[PDB]
């Protein structure tokens, strides 16, 4: 539609784990995680980063030169432009009318993506772009979105903006965002991942994009489990590699927490994002 600012909506950041190598399974979990927010009136839903089928730990992990059963494997479980998945989840959101923010490995023609999605209420998949610059590992995986990507999206529940990761201190990507006054920004993050520093910087990072926006912000951040890990290595000298950087959370114009975080196992951070706090912001500034 057109902005406005007397909406109050129900909004989740989903924290969980996927399902280690099958696209279908962790489907399962991401329609099951939208079922069970719908339950609680949910009307806007953050996947992690790249949640599906799985975010790929193994560029992290593995040296290059065994990467290639882990990246084929991949390839096999990865996301067609439009296909099953894309169906599938616009279905869940017409059903409930949601709107659902979801990351996926994209494939197209033998090459793989991050690619973000949204998807309106109606079911409608409104936003499709790619994180412009995969970072450090992951430059092993994906290829590079354009910066025609940058744009934000009138939706259901106001208008969204997405990065994913360190998309964040990209500067043209901030400001084109703030330029069209986005109302809810969407960070991604992978979750489960380098420790408590990748952490502290992931909240410190959005925390501040709320703030410096004066928007409200949502940060969803995937979950492994112990098992999970081994099926990664059987190193365990590894497994620090896989632990924390999780900050699953909602955050308000001021920076404030809107709801408790998670960053252990499993679960929907929730809260009433009140719109009117957006523009009791600005109006609370002069010049």
């Amino acid at each position: 539609i057109m902005l406005n600012y007397t909406k109050n909506i129900r909004a989740a950041a989903a924290q969980i784990s996927p399902v280690l190598f099958s696209q279908q399974g962790t489907m399962e979990k991401v329609l099951d995680a939208i079922a069970n927010a719908a339950k609680k009136g949910v009307e806007l839903i953050v996947f992690p980063e790249t949640f599906v089928p799985y975010y790929p730990y193994f560029s992290f992990v593995e040296p290059p030169v065994l990467m290639g059963k882990s990246h084929l494997k991949l390839y096999q479980e990865a996301v067609t432009v439009p296909g099953k998945v894309t169906q599938a989840i616009a279905q869940a959101a017409k059903t409930h009318g949601m709107v659902v923010v979801l990351g996926v490995n994209e494939r197209e023609e033998g090459s793989l993506y991050n690619t973000q999605l949204i998807f309106d209420a109606d079911g409608a998949l409104v936003l499709k772009r790619r994180k412009i610059t995969p970072t450090y590992h992951e430059r092993m995986v994906w290829g590079q979105g354009d910066g025609a990507g940058l744009r934000t999206v009138d939706t259901t529940v106001g208008r969204l903006g997405a990065l994913a990761c360190w998309e964040h201190y990209n500067p043209l990507a901030r400001y084109a965002l703030m330029a069209q006054h986005e109302q809810i920004h969407c960070g991604q993050f992978p979750g489960s991942m380098v420790g408590q520093i990748f952490a502290d910087q992931m909240e410190v990072t959005m925390r501040h994009h709320a703030l410096e926006s004066g928007c409200f912000v949502i940060n969803a951040t995937g979950w492994l489990t112990a098992e999970q890990k081994l099926q990664i290595t059987t190193d365990e000298k590894m497994h620090q590699a896989l632990s924390g950087g999780c900050y699953t959370a909602i955050i308000s114009p001021e920076g404030k927490h809107l709801c408790e975080p998670i960053a252990e196992g499993e679960g929907l951070a929730i809260a009433d994002l009140d719109f009117s706090l957006i523009a009791k912001r600005k109006r609370m500034m002069d010049s």
